[PDB]
C-alpha cells in the first residue's frame, strides 16, 4: 500500500532492482551533486573576470549552484536509504525506514533555481524592445507555476495517470511561455554584440532547448514505451540520467556560457 | 502514546499518521528553506563591494542570519525526518519514538538570533530623525526576544493546554505590535532625506516585513484556524510548515537583498 | 552502574527528562553552536574596519573550535537520551554514550587563552610587560580548565574532590580576573573618554560571563536534593554555559572590535 | 552468494572476508585519497595568483577537479567502510548486506567530470602549432567520455562475466591509446616555443600522465593478474585500492602542481 | 579473536573503559581535530602578513591542517563508534559492528604531512652549502620510510612483539636521519638573519626535537612500564599524539609565520 508514491517505489516493492539498477542510479546521482559543488567554486574563482556589471550573472549561477548541491546531495542519499541489498536475490528492494523515494525534492530545488537561471540573463544582455521588469515577472510567475504543477503531477504518476497527465499538460503550457520569452531576450540580446558574443548566446539558446525540454522527458519516463519496456528498473535508471544530466546542463554548462559571453563583453 | 507538552504534528502522526504527499511535502519544503538559507549567503557575501563601506554591515548582518537559519533549519529539517517513519502496511508516516519527538523549537531559537540581526541591520542603512539609535536598537532588542520567549514557551502547550498556549501567545503578539509600532516609525524617519529610488525600496520593504512576519502568529495558530476543523489534520501540519519556511525565506533573504539593493542605490 | 558521570545521566537513568526539558536543553545547544558559526563570519568580514586585526583573527580562532565542539556537546545531548513511548520522557540511552561536559571544557583549552591573549592586540600596557601578561594569562587560563575537568567527573561520585579541584581551579580564576583587571586599567591610560567606555562594558561583560562557568558547575548544588537536583538543574546549567559562552566568546570580541575601532 | 554483477571485493568479503590489517589498510588509504584532494584543493586556490591572468584558469581547472574528487573519494571510502563488518566470532571483516554491496563506480563517475578537466586544461598553458584547440579538445572529450563509459560498464562484469569485461576492457583502452596519441602530440607542440624551463617541465609532465594513466587498467585488472593464483584475495583488494589511490594523487594533484610551475615559468 | 590490532581494542574488549577513560580519550581526540580546523583559519587570514617569498610556507601549513583535520576527524569518529557503554557493568566496551579502532588513519596522516612540514622550512630560511631539492628529497624518501615502516610495526604491537619493535627500530633510523638533516638545515638558516630570527629558529628547533620525539614514545606506550597496558596507557596515548601533533603542526606553523615577519 505505498499510495501517491513515484515509480522507483513500486519498482523496489515488487521486482526490486539489479546491482547495476541500482549502483549506476546511486553514482549518477552522486555525480548530480559533486558537479554542482565543483560548479560553485569554478563561478567564484571567475568572478573577477568579468566588468562589474555582469557579476551579478556569476554571483546568480554561484547561488544556484549552492541550491543543487544540497538539494541533489538529499535526493542521492534518498535514494540508497530507500533501498536495501537483499542478499537471499542479490537484489536492491524498498526499505520502508529509510523513507519512500521522491523525486520532489529535485523538484522544490528547481522552484529556487529556474527563476534565478532565467533571470540571470538578463544581466548580461540588453533589451531592446521588451521590458526588463517585465520579462522577468513572466519569467518567475510561468516558471513557478511550471514547477508547482509538475510537482503536484508526479505525485501521481502511478496512482492516477488522469491527474498525472492533465498537470504534466498545464505544466507544459508555462513550459512553452518560457522558451517563447526566452527566445525573444536572446534574439533582443543578440541585437548590438560583438559576432562572437552572438555565436555565444546563440549557443545558449541550442542548449537551453534541449536541456529544457529533457525535464518533461524524464517527467514521462516511465510511459515512454506503453507495461512497455521503460516501465522497469530501466526507466528507472534512464529518468535518473536524464535528469542529472539536465541539470548539469541547465545550470552549469548554462552559467558557463553566460560567463564567457560576459568576458565576450568584458 | 503519552506525549505531554508536545507539537500537534506528533499527535497527528501518532494517530491518523501523514500520507505520503503531507509527508513528503513537509520534508522538502523544510529542505528547500534551509537549502535557500546557504544560497542566501554565498548572495550577501559575493554583493559586499557593491555598496559604500558604510552600508557594508548590513550585507554582514545578513550574512550572519543566513549562517543562523541555515544551520537551525537544517535542524529543523531533520527532525522532521527522523521522527516520522514510514509503516508498509498502511503506507503512512507514524511517530517514531526513538527519533526524538518533533518541535518546533529549533526554528523559535533560530528567531532569537535573527529578530534582534534584522531589525538592527536596516539600521546601518536608513538614518533617524527623532529617535534615538540606541533608543530603537533597544527597544527592538527588548520586544524582539520576550516576542520570542513568551511564543516558545506557549508553543510547548499547544495541544497539552490551549489556555496557556494562547495565554503566552497573546502577551508575544503585544511584544509584536510594538515592535511593528517601532519599524513603521522607522521607515518614516528612514525615508525622509533619501532619494525616490530609495524611498520606493523601504516602501516596499515594508508590506514585505509586513506580510511575512504577520505570517508567523498565523502559522502559531494554523491548527485551529477552523474550529477538530479542517486543519486540524496533516493538511494543517503541511500549511504550517510552509508558511514558516515562506516567512522565514521573506523575513530574511528577500528582505535582506532589499536593504542590500538599498545600500547600493547608495 | 554510571560511575564518574555528570549528574545529567543520573536524572536521566532515574526521573527521565520530561518533552521541555529534553527539547529546550537540545535547542539551546544547537543555538550554541550556530551562534558560533554565525559569530565566524563576522569576524572574517569585519577584518578590514592592521595592527589591530590579529584581534578579529582570534575571535575567528575561537568560532570555528567552539562551533566544532559546541556542536559535539549537542549530538552527545541528543544521542545519550531517548523518548519512551510508554512513559512519555526521555531517559538514557546507553548505546549513544554517556552524556558529558567534557566537550565543552576542552573547548576552554582553546578558547581561554585565546580570548584573554586577544585584547593585548588592541589596548596598549602601561608599565606591565606584553610578554609576562600573557604567560601568566595561559599558565592559569590552563590550570583554572584542567583542574575543574577533572572535578566535574566527580560532581556526583565524589562530592569531595569535586569541590577540591572546584576550589583549586577558583584559585586560578581569580588570579586571571586579576591580571585582566591589570590589563583593562592599563589599557584605559591613553585613549578616548569613548575608547575607555568600551573598556568599562568589557570588563562588566568579562567578570559577570565568566562568573557563570562556575556557577554552572554547582548548578545542581545551589538550592542543596533541592530544586535543581532536577531536570531543570540540567536545564539551568546548559543555558548558563550556552549564555556564557556567547558572552565570553562573541559578544566580547564584538565589543574588542569596536574598540579596535575607536582605536 | 547471490550477488549478480559485482564488483570482486564483494565476492572476497562475503566469502573468505578481509583480515584486520586488509581491512583497515583499504580503509585508510582511501581516506587519505579524499584528504589529499581537499588538501589540494586548497593549495590550487591559494596559489591563484602566484601565476599571469591568462594562465589562471588551469589552476581554477585543477581546483574543480579537486573538489569532485573529494567528495566521490569520500562516497567512495564511506562505501568501503559500510559495505564490510567485523565479525567477533573469527575477527574478520564480512560482507554487510545493509550497507549495500561496494562498487568502484564512484570513482569511475568522477573520471567523467576530471578526465576532461585535466586533459583540456594543460591547454590553457601551452601553445599549439599545427593542430587547432577545439580539435584536441573535442578527441580529448570525446575518447574521455566513452573510455571512462566503457571501462564503467565493464567493471560491473570482472566476475559475472569474465569476457564482457575484457571486452569492453579493450574497448576502453583503444579511446585510452588515443588520447596518449593525442597527448604526447601535445606536450611536444608544447615545448615548441617556450624556454628551457617550461620545456623541462612538459617533459616530467608526460613522464608523469603516462605513468599515473597506466596505474588505472592495472588496477582494472589487479584481480586477474596473477591468474586463481595470489592476487585473488584480499591482498588483490589491498593492491588495488592502493594503486587507484597513488594514482588518483599522481594524475590529478601532483600533475596539477606540475601545470603550476609551468604556468608560473611561462609568466 | 581479534588478531593484528591496537592494544586499545583487548583492553575494551577484556577489561573495558571506565567512564573517564572513555570519556577523555574521545574528548582529546576532537580537540585534536578541532585544533586543526582553527589552525586552518590562522594560516589563512595571516598570509598576508609576510612578503611574497614566504607565503609558501603559510600555504602549506594551511595544507597540513585540512589532511589532518579529516583524518583525525575520522580518528575520532573511530573511537567513538569502536566502543560502547555496558550499562550493567558501566565500562565501555569493543562494539565489533563499529569497526575495530586503529590508529592507522593518524599514520596515513603523517605520510602526507611529514613531507609538507620538513619541506615549508625551505621556503623560509637560506641554505647555505646544501642544495634546495637535495634536502627536499631526504626528507622525503625518509620521512616517507619512516612512516610506513612504523605503520606496518603498529599492526603487530600486540600479536607480534618482535614485528612491532623490528620494524619501530627500522623506522627510528630514518627518523634519526632526519633530526640529522633538519639538524644541518637550521645551522644553515640561522646564517646570514638577525639574532632575532636566530633565536625562533633554535626554538623551533627544540619544539621539533621534542614534539617528533613524541610519537615513538607513543608508539610504545604500552611497553613504557613493562601501570601502562592498561586504560590508562591507551588515555596516555592518545594524549602524547594530540599533543605531539598540535605541537608539530600548528605552533611549528606559527613559528615559522613569525621567522617570516622578523625575515620581511
Ligand atoms: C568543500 C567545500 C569547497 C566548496 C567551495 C567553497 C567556496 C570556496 C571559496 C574560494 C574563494 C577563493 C578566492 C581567492
Ligand atoms: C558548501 C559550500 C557553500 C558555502 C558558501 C561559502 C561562501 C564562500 C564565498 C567565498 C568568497 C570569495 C570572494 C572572491
Ligand atoms: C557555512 C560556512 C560559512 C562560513 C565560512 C565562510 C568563510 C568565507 C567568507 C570570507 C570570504 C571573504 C569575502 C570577501
Ligand atoms: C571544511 C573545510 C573547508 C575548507 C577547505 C578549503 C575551502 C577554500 C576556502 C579558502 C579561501 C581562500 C581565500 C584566500
Ligand atoms: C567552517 C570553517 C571554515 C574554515 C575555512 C574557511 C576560510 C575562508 C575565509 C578566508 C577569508 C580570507
Ligand atoms: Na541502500
Ligand atoms: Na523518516
Ligand atoms: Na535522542
Ligand atoms: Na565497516
Ligand atoms: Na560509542
Amino acid at each position: 500500500e505505498l499510495g501517491n508514491a513515484n515509480f522507483e517505489n513500486f519498482i523496489g516493492a515488487t521486482e526490486g532492482f539489479s546491482e547495476i539498477a541500482y549502483q549506476f542510479t546511486s553514482h549518477i546521482l552522486t555525480l548530480g551533486y559533486a558537479v554542482m559543488l565543483a560548479g560553485l567554486l569554478y563561478f567564484i574563482l571567475t568572478i573577477k573576470n568579468v566588468d562589474k556589471k555582469f557579476q551579478m550573472s556569476n554571483i546568480l549561477s554561484a547561488v544556484v549552484m549552492v541550491s543543487a548541491f544540497l538539494l541533489l546531495y538529499a535526493q542521492a542519499q534518498n535514494w540508497t536509504s530507500s533501498f536495501t541489498f537483499n542478499e537471499e536475490v542479490g537484489r536492491y528492494f524498498l526499505d520502508p525506514s529509510g523513507d519512500l523515494f521522491n523525486n520532489g525534492y529535485r523538484y522544490l530545488n528547481w522552484l529556487i533555481d529556474v527563476p534565478m537561471l532565467l533571470f540571470q540573463i538578463l544581466f548580461v544582455v540588453s533589451l531592446t524592445t521588451s521590458k526588463f521588469s517585465s520579462v522577468r515577472n513572466q519569467f518567475w510567475f510561468s516558471g513557478a507555476m511550471m514547477i508547482i504543477t509538475g510537482y503536484i503531477g508526479q505525485f501521481y504518476e502511478v496512482s492516477n495517470l488522469t491527474a498525472f497527465l492533465v498537470w504534466g499538460a498545464i505544466s507544459s503550457a508555462f513550459f512553452f511561455h518560457i522558451l517563447w520569452v526566452m527566445k525573444k531576450v536572446i534574439n533582443e540580446g543578440k541585437e548590438g554584440i560583438s559576432p562572437a558574443g552572438q555565436k555565444i548566446l546563440s549557443n545558449i539558446w541550442i542548449l537551453f532547448l534541449i536541456s529544457w525540454t529533457l525535464y518533461p522527458g524524464a517527467y514521462l519516463m516511465p510511459y515512454l514505451t506503453g507495461d512497455g519496456f521503460l516501465y522497469s528498473e530501466d526507466g528507472v535508471m534512464a529518468r535518473q540520467l536524464v535528469y542529472t544530466i539536465a541539470d548539469v546542463s541547465s545550470k552549469v554548462i548554462y552559467g558557463v556560457l553566460l560567463g564567457n559571453l560576459a568576458i565576450t563583453l568584458s
